[PDB]
């Protein structure tokens, strides 16, 4: 998701 690198 953001700001999610997953």
């Amino acid at each position: 998701a953001f700001p999610i690198p997953x």
